[PDB]
């Protein structure tokens, strides 16, 4: 297991424009195109991201390319974030993947407002962190995915991913 494999399980792979769990136009491996309700706007964002006129359809290679960029972006965002960086740095490699997972899904502003969970994570109070993390819109809207990510923070193992 690793962050790529973990997010591939959580996000799936779809080669045509689809709506994510929040109803937002998405493609590939959880690559959010736009929060706009306009499919044409989404198609424009897609073409811009890929560098050609796609008409809402991409290849697996193209999907994996955006995915690599997105994982890269999520990590680089964490390291540029003054609230996230020290917590991330304090973590082991398995829990670091759980942190990337969260940022990938909800964006770094979203995650940085988990102030109390973040503190508990840095103090390595794993059971307490886990309980706090579940007290969230995140958990209620995507409980199965959240439970997997939380188990990863709680245990520092990949048990929730097999």
């Amino acid at each position: 297991m690793n962050i790529f494999e973990m997010l591939r399980i959580d996000e799936g792979l779809r080669l045509k424009i689809y709506k994510d769990t929040e109803g937002y136009y998405t493609i590939g491996i959880g690559h959010l195109l736009t929060k706009s309700p306009s499919l044409n706007a989404a198609k424009s964002e897609l073409d811009k991201a890929i560098g050609r006129n796609t008409n809402g359809v991409i290849t697996k290679d193209e999907a994996e390319k955006l995915f690599n960029q997105d994982v890269d972006a999520a990590v680089r965002g964490i390291l540029r974030n003054a609230k996230l960086k020290p917590v991330y740095d304090s973590l082991d490699a398995v829990r670091r993947a759980a942190a990337i997972n969260m940022v990938f899904q909800m964006g770094e502003t979203g995650v940085a407002g988990f102030t109390n969970s973040l503190r508990m994570l840095q103090q390595k109070r794993w059971d307490e962190a886990a309980v706090n993390l579940a007290k969230s819109r995140w958990y209620n809207q995507t409980p199965n995915r959240a439970k997997r990510v939380i188990t990863t923070f709680r245990t520092g193992t990949w048990d929730a991913y097999k």
